[PDB]
């Protein structure tokens, strides 16, 4: 009853173990769940390039990931996305609006991810994830999210421009302080629920990011969140930003934690 897709193609990845990061999340979860993944994309190396340059690079992987979400999404299955970026739900948002007009997306993130082209101060394509997927500019991978049902928990570094943009939209923002159950469950309501992880949403130290911004989730809030939606709602996950090398401490320890936080749906789905 889980579907697993794993992005292995490079999506404007700056950081250099994000794919290893993805794929020791992705091996984890089929090992505790018995599970399959269908990987997906080849992987290129690193590189601090404009949006204008990853975007067209990684097409390819995007739709990839787009044609295996769509096909999951439609079935019966727990459609579980292990991303190696944030920047692949550029790809899966469009998806889940379609299918899923009134689903509610829980963007957990450190971040606003809702600058444009006309607004980013670095190009950098992880930026943008959220205001391209809502419209706010063309990704040339489809929008259709409602700003109006797009849920920022966690995030505490936001840019003036990015919050002019987001209040403009109407993309509700729980800090980290707020994000409970109690403020989670009256931001879905009675929604479907899509949920979007980018790691770097989490306290500095535990699990390594390309970003580190102090003063942010736990772990166990984030586990409270997989808790209180009920598993009749919940659509998918997707997890992304895990850049963790090859055999190492940080790898070992954060998938550890990974898997604590995301059990209480996973372990529904897996039944
Ligand atoms: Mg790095
Ligand atoms: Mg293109
Ligand atoms: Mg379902
Ligand atoms: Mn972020
Ligand atoms: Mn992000």
């Amino acid at each position: 009853m889980i579907d697993l897709i794993v992005s292995q193609g490079r999506v404007a990845d700056r950081a250099a173990w994000m794919i290893e990061g993805a794929a020791r999340t992705a091996r984890a979860l089929e090992e505790r769940y018995g599970l399959k993944g269908h990987y997906v994309g080849e992987p290129a190396p690193h590189a601090d390039d404009d949006w204008s340059v990853a975007l067209p690079q990684a097409r390819e992987t995007l739709v990839a990931v787009r044609e295996a979400a769509t096909e999951s999404i439609k079935g019966d299955n727990l459609t579980v996305l292990v991303n190696n970026t944030h920047s692949v739900s550029l790809a899966t948002l469009p998806v889940v609006a379609r299918e899923h007009p009134d689903a509610v997306v829980l963007y957990i993130d450190g971040h606003g991810d809702f600058n444009t082209p006309e607004t980013t101060d670095t190009g950098n394509l992880h930026g943008m994830v959220l205001s391209g997927a809502c419209g706010l500019w063309d990704s040339g991978h489809g929008a259709g999210l409602r700003p109006e049902q797009a849920v920022l928990v966690g995030s505490r570094d936001i840019d003036e421009g990015e919050r002019e943009l987001i209040r403009k939209a109407g993309v509700r923002v729980i800090p980290p302080g707020e994000a409970t159950a109690q403020a989670v469950l009256d931001a879905v309501k009675d929604a479907p629920v899509w949920i979007s992880i980018d790691w770097d949403v989490l306290e500095p130290g535990s699990i390594p990011a390309d970003y580190t911004v102090p003063d942010g989730m736990l772990p166990a809030q984030i586990r409270a969140v997989f808790e209180a939606i009920p598993a009749e709602r919940l659509i998918g996950v997707e997890l992304a930003e895990l850049n963790a090398p090859a055999d190492s401490e940080r790898a070992e320890q954060a998938v550890a934690v990974i898997l604590d936080m995301v059990a209480p749906a996973f372990d529904a789905a897996a039944a």
